[PDB]
């Protein structure tokens, strides 16, 4: 039962807000929070690939339902989960947030927050657990 997971997400979001300098106000595990902080950060300082026919294929309005988010993300794991796709999933969630704020849609970002949780838990936590849980996440990226 993971509120454990809710939590990753918020941090990670807050953490990717603050860095691109907006506010985060609409808000062994500390190792993980960070391992993924620099996981995500690195993924983008390298990739840049965002998100984008995802953020574009998503053109998020407050009209947007979880469903349609969900599909767009499914696009990341249309060859199954792995860590790096996991990582991109957040990085992507990060990216939405900011657009929302740039859109002057700032109310959305706690929604994005939840969607990521649901998705996380519903779709991703399975394979996470099956490959030794956020721990392996740490010796990897750790």
């Amino acid at each position: 039962m993971s509120q454990s997971n809710r939590e990753l997400v918020v941090d990670f979001l807050s953490y990717k807000l603050s860095q691109k300098g907006y506010s985060w106000s609409q808000f062994p595990m500390a190792a993980v929070k960070q391992a993924l902080r620099e996981a995500g950060d690195e993924f983008e300082l390298r990739y840049r690939r965002a998100a984008s026919d995802l953020t574009s294929q998503l053109h998020i309005t407050p009209g947007t339902a979880y469903q349609s988010f969900e599909q767009v993300v499914n696009e990341l794991f249309r060859d199954g989960v792995n860590w790096g796709r996991i990582v991109a999933f957040f990085s992507f969630g990060g990216a939405l947030c900011v657009e929302s704020v740039d859109k002057e849609m700032q109310v959305l970002v706690s929604r994005i927050a939840s969607w990521m949780a649901t998705y996380l838990n519903d779709h991703l936590e399975p394979w996470i657990q099956e490959n030794g849980g956020w721990d392996t996440f740490v010796d990897l990226y750790g």
